């Protein structure tokens, strides 16, 4: 029998975000610098301002920055993870989840996760910030435990499915990665419900321009990230239908699930409608599913982690529905090439103009994998826990203690 | 025509919380010393843990501590309020919504109520920590307003409805605040469904004892504190019948719509079941009130603001429910006076043994009012903004500045 230390110290970091250096990169997917496509005119909830309209960087979609957990075990043996949260989420963890953590055997996992999840409660708001750090102390517990047993996440959670990760791309250009061998793109609309026919002319236009260039089976998507309404998304919806888009993502705002609801009936036969990035806890996820909505697509770094999201596969897989994570690099892949209705998943373009394979969470994970010819191999994934190394070059600040 | 000055600066402090001195009250109701009632094993989503069962403090309830947001106008004026949120609110305030802020009119409150809450999407959970901030920064937005033109918030609404605010009170001893004059009493649950019958049968006891001591047309109500499932709360429900228990709180998680509707469904004829104190953003509230609930109880300082009350109000109203908010002090008194379906209010005990009328967000609040005799006549809110000033002798920290 194999004997398990217990955790003995629970630490936290954060680089980039409001009280750091801007363009940090790393957990925060948007804290990037300029000349970005990821902050180029993309449509928000925000964007209907003059002001927030030409930048989400503007309006501060990176004021959080990389939130970083290291949980050490007695045996000096670490894992760690990262996120979105920055200072704050520093605050949570060592202010607060630090006393359910410390103390705990290292495979007392879902127990600290429970605990986690009812202390804050009332705080939480069942989702974003304090989910977000929830969620990576979770995946640093994770990514400790395997590199004790000395085993690659995926393989604790009961092997591979599939011999590798086929990926689409989310970036501005389809073309591009369906030269680097993904099997899809997803863009980004660049108008809203404000822009009226002309904004839907636009974004229209712009997946027929790609469908043009990529041929009929390479896959087209639209992230719209919760910047429209019934009305609006329906109009889109069936303005890219000639052009056999595979799915219309986000339209909304996360707590309209009526909305949602009446949007999949809308879409145009065989179109599907997705969301779930936003959402956070199993049972957010039960309503979220009962919408009827296509695929759920939970971020594991912020749904939770990844004890949630292999909940959220379960629930999925119960209805037929299939479940297809948010970025999240390696914490993502170690789930998704378990999950049997994973079929394929997502690498979100951090390159500046999506032209390179700059790492999903570049530079804070050293050995960070990416896609070759839009595929990562199970073998790549054959080290410890989430098989990756915190980039300590980074500057790293600790603003709590305990 | 009265001409309104520009908003100038916004500043963020906090007292108590893990980063200061424990137990210093103010906007956080739970952040107490010890022997209170509001943390004698009151039941919990952590109750059922051991470590956890006695205190809520042990588990965190007292972790963010108090925040106070105030807004300073080009002419020297300032409105302010507090929430619970603490340090982190000051992140979130001096380094992301003071860009929202600043430069405004002091008019433009419902404006900058859609940037913060459009801005935060992304983090913001519709609920807890975020929204709290946000709820702070909208009543200080209020309180300067009606501080700048001379006007009581409750008539910058459109004036009161009622002559006088009728009171219910929370705590331990609904006997001791039939004397006080309050027309009923709210109890907490100290047992949860891991104690079964035996939990239901103590605290039915509990109720029994109260109405014998208290009479038959003094209400009686049990606050569960999202410490419950379905059956263990229609079984607690239904043990409470004989006694004419008004309605039962917060039985389940917020998320839990679909359970609140069952409940609802299973709730003895003429008993009412409530929730609502940490829901947050109206749609949250849109999806709640279709449950069929008989009560939402928002909290001005944690749903979104008075901003959004109003709008709950309105929601509610129009299907005839009821909006009875959580404590909120003044902050609830000049918005429920204006409304219909606001026939009574809650004064949540913060007197350690609830014999005195401390003030509900006492001492950070100078002169705030309390019931006098179980009410609250509208002479007493006849003072600008929300008619109090700060206590400036507490030791705020200003963790951020910009
Ligand atoms: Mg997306
Ligand atoms: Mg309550």
């Amino acid at each position: 029998i194999m004997t398990l230390p217990k955790i003995k110290h629970v630490r936290a970091w954060f680089i980039g975000g409001a009280t750091a250096e801007k363009g940090a990169g790393g957990g925060d997917y948007h804290d990037q610098g300029g000349n970005h496509w990821i902050d180029d005119h993309i449509a928000t909830p925000m964007s209907k301002y003059r002001d927030y309209e030409q930048s989400r960087q503007s309006f501060g979609i990176n004021v959080l920055g990389t939130l970083i957990v290291e949980v050490e075990a007695e045996n000096r043996q670490t894992g760690f993870a990262v996120s979105t949260a920055g200072e704050m989420g520093c605050f949570i963890v060592e202010k607060h989840l630090n006393r359910f953590i410390e103390g705990k055997c290292v495979s007392d996992i879902k127990l600290i996760h429970d605990q986690m999840l009812g202390a804050t409660m009332y705080y939480s708001g069942s989702g974003g910030l304090v989910m977000n750090t929830i969620s990576c102390v979770d995946l640093a517990l994770w990514d400790l435990f395997g590199k004790v047993v000395g085993l690659p996440v995926y393989k604790l959670l009961g092997g591979a499915v599939r011999d590798e990760i086929q990926f689409y791309a989310t970036g501005a250009r389809p073309d591009l990665a369906k030269e680097m061998g993904f099997i899809g793109g997803k863009m980004p609309t660049h108008w809203g419900p404000h822009d009226g026919d002309a904004g839907i002319r636009k974004d229209a236009a712009m997946v027929a321009d790609m469908r043009e260039k990529c041929g009929p089976d390479f896959w087209l998507m639209l992230d719209c990230w919760m910047s429209q309404d019934v009305n609006y998304a329906t109009k889109l919806a069936h303005a890219c239908a000639p052009f056999n888009l595979k799915w219309i993502e986000e339209c909304l705002p996360p707590q309209q699930y009526e909305g949602y609801r009446e949007l999949k009936r809308n879409a145009p036969a065989g179109m599907m409608v997705t969301s779930g990035e936003h959402h956070g806890t199993l049972q957010s996820f039960r309503t979220l599913a009962e919408t009827g909505i296509d695929i759920m697509q939970p971020d594991v770094g912020w749904c939770g982690g990844l004890t949630t999201l292999v909940e959220i596969a379960a629930l999925a897989k119960s209805r037929g529905q299939l479940v297809v994570p948010h970025g999240s690099s390696v914490y993502s892949h170690h789930a998704v090439i378990t999950f049997t209705n994973t079929p394929f998943s997502e690498f979100l373009m951090t390159s500046p103009d999506c032209s390179t394979l700059r790492p999903q969470f570049d530079p804070i994970l050293l050995d960070e994998p990416v896609p070759v010819n839009g595929r990562i191999h199970k073998s790549v994934l054959d080290k410890p826990g989430f098989g990756v190394e915190l980039n300590r070059d980074c500057h790293l600040k600790r603003p709590y203690s305990h």
